[PDB]
């Protein structure tokens, strides 16, 4: 699982 926030 990725989760990648900006």
């Amino acid at each position: 699982k990725l989760v990648f926030f900006a």
